[PDB]
């Protein structure tokens, strides 16, 4: 269970990174 | 621990999946 | 181990919360 739950947190990790830097462009992109 | 940590990583992939459908989205709106 | 994946979760969790805090706002001026 452990090895198992390490195996889905590096695949969050890698998913999180992305959308932070998807998010980062879509925020340039409409502006302020 | 570890089933309050599986607890944990099942609802930030629900969230994960979404946030993920909604950048999609968001890209084809803005010409990507 | 344990330790070491609840810092992780942790941190995916803050980064999460944001990341649907940004998403909204995106979704509201491109929505509204
Ligand atoms: C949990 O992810 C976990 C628990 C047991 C094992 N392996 C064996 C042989 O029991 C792998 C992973
Ligand atoms: C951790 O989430 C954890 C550790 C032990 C137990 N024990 C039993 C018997 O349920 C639950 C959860
Ligand atoms: C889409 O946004 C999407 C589709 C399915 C799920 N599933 C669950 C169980 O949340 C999340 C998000
Ligand atoms: C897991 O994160 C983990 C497991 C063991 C230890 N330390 C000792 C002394 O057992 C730290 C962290
Ligand atoms: C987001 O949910 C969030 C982040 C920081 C703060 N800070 C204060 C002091 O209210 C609120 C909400």
């Amino acid at each position: 269970r452990v090895a198992r739950l390490e195996k889905k947190v590096s695949a969050l990790e890698k998913k999180v990174a992305x959308l932070e830097k998807e998010v980062a462009r879509l925020k340039k992109l409409v502006g302020e």
